[PDB]
């Protein structure tokens, strides 16, 4: 019933994904 399988959520990586905007640390 849960979209996908028993594994770490997708968004979990979206927060660590490589960004192209370095500013305001």
């Amino acid at each position: 019933g849960v979209e996908g399988f028993n594994c770490y959520f997708p968004l979990q990586s979206y927060g660590f994904q490589p960004t192209n905007g370095v500013g305001y640390q």
